């Protein structure tokens, strides 16, 4: 049968979702049969459920925007997918959560599927999120400094690598946490230059440790508040901070002194806008961009653990923890 | 007697600036002489002595940035400006608060003699700012909408008037005081469409007062703090909020909603910085396109009290105020 992960109401996801039977609809034409692969459960996908988001699917709708689906059978005239193939949403708000869908053939786009599941599964969220912001904004040329906060997300993971297969030089800053050395080694063997502390950043001594490399044109915040004023702090004269992340009640703060006479410039960055305002085509570069990454072992998917779509409340309670550990992966 | 406010320390205008006499120096070269026609007291000269500015002249130095000046007497090599030529300055700096002064040619520029005194006195500064901003970040068309706090100072009360020669429909959000209704009449006069408070604004019905007409793609800041995410949550998606002002403990707030989904920027605005960044023959031709409006009654001089030299603790305590009605004009 067809079950699916599906909120009636806008709530704290643990008590929203339930999970649910459904049934399927016919390929009546462009329309595409998948079967779920692996759905990550996000951020995106929590706000969503609460409501606090920019795209609200009507309710009662499926959880989930990102995942694989492989394709069981095509519409009269489908032309691009052939069974077989690997699919992922083309833009936010298809409901992933699910074992089983039929989607309209322009909803979806082919991943190749020699890369790994877990790969393909997150590859349409935050490695696009992380490589956009590196391009969009500051023309960046090797030996170029990046500023960013969170480094250990998903995103800022993806920054890490991204950024160094490009030539450029991270500067991260991540959470105070029980053994923030624990993490300084991994990160650095993502490539990550240096990995310092929210409170490392926040001393006397960082106007001058930043003195032997370039200051960074480019900070990219997902934070907010006083994390965010010191990133903005770190930025060289017209440098651009962007943010991609945070809390509705962690704005972002902009030093008068800052805007005026640094030229400092803040910015947003949303993938569902850049999706929407793109090509499908243009989407594909972007993913055929990162899996040459992956294919040559510079892109790696991260910690993931993967959960039947039976026991998402466990997955749904673990992925609301500020320090989860690894990526929940549902699984059907 | 060369009469000139100085000051030797930075700190409180009204006790670090004190009357002293100075000993003018020779018109070697390509120097040229003025007599300090009328010079206002603008709040970039109060950070500049207050030591918060980004660009601060060695101390001990003479106060004041802008004003009218004719000359008496050039160098023997100069070649634009001959005696009884009206000047006003090049770029900041210059100290006008003074009788007389030898400046150097380039720091000047002429200002043609048909535009009334009092207008001239006040051109090199607020007017320049309006119309840059107008110009600088976006795009504006006749029909247009912009949207500023501070509505009723120098640069927004210039704001109106360019951007009503502009074709452009601007709302002014003007602070709360004892009877804002004089305050409205006065700028509907100058060609504001609608004049609203900080309190006005901060309502609910505001996500449907600006319904009727266009949302503006550009917002002008001075305040910051609520006003400024006040002023933010007007904006039509992908606008910018330019902040060309405030208070250096009042920074800007954004939200990371509105950065995010809402696709907002965030920037700064020097005029001194843009006189620096570039030529003379471009300031020039602001200068022509601004003597433009004035010539032809769309650009008046605002309301100001003129204050011999003498009496300038006078003048300096009248502009700290947070409620002063008119400008502070020095005559020599």
């Amino acid at each position: 049968r067809v079950r699916a992960l599906v909120y009636g109401h806008h709530g704290d996801p643990a008590k929203v979702v339930e999970l649910k039977n459904l049934e399927l609809a016919a390929v009546r034409g462009s329309d595409v049969r998948v079967k779920m692969l692996a759905a990550p459960i996000n951020p995106s996908d929590i706000n969503m459920i609460q409501g606090n988001y920019g795209l609200l699917p009507e309710l009662p709708a499926v959880g989930g925007n990102e995942g694989v689906a492989q394709v069981v059978a095509v519409g009269s005239n489908v032309t691009g997918l052939k069974p077989g193939d690997w699919v992922i949403p083309a833009n936010a708000g298809l409901g992933t959560w699910r074992t089983e869908a039929v989607f309209s053939e322009e909803a979806l786009i082919q991943v190749p599927s020699d890369i790994p599941l877990q790969s393909a599964a997150t590859l349409g969220v935050n490695p696009c999120t992380a490589y956009r912001m590196l391009m969009d904004f500051e023309q960046l040329q090797p030996g170029d400094s990046v500023i960013q906060n969170a480094s250990n997300s998903g995103v800022g993971q993806a920054v890490i690598q991204i950024a160094a297969a490009l030539g450029l030089r991270t500067i991260n800053v991540v959470r105070d946490r029980p053994d923030i050395q624990k993490l300084s080694d991994r990160l650095k063997s993502l490539g990550a230059e240096h990995v310092i502390t929210e409170e490392e950043l926040r001393r006397p001594e960082m106007k001058n440790f930043f003195k032997d490399m370039p200051q960074p044109r480019l900070a990219l915040n997902c934070v907010g508040g006083k994390s965010s004023t010191e990133l903005l702090r770190q930025l060289a004269r017209g440098g651009t901070m962007v943010t991609y992340g945070g809390m509705a009640k962690q704005p972002v703060v902009a030093s008068v002194s800052l805007l005026i006479f640094k030229d400092l410039k803040l910015r947003g960055f949303w993938l569902s806008q850049w999706k929407k305002d793109h090509s499908p085509d243009q989407f594909k570069e972007l993913i055929l961009t990162l899996c040459d990454l992956i294919r040559r072992g510079q892109l790696t998917a991260p910690a993931c653990s993967q959960v039947p779509l039976q026991d998402y409340q466990s997955a749904l309670e673990a992925s609301m923890k500020p320090f989860i550990s690894s990526k929940q992966i549902l699984t059907m």
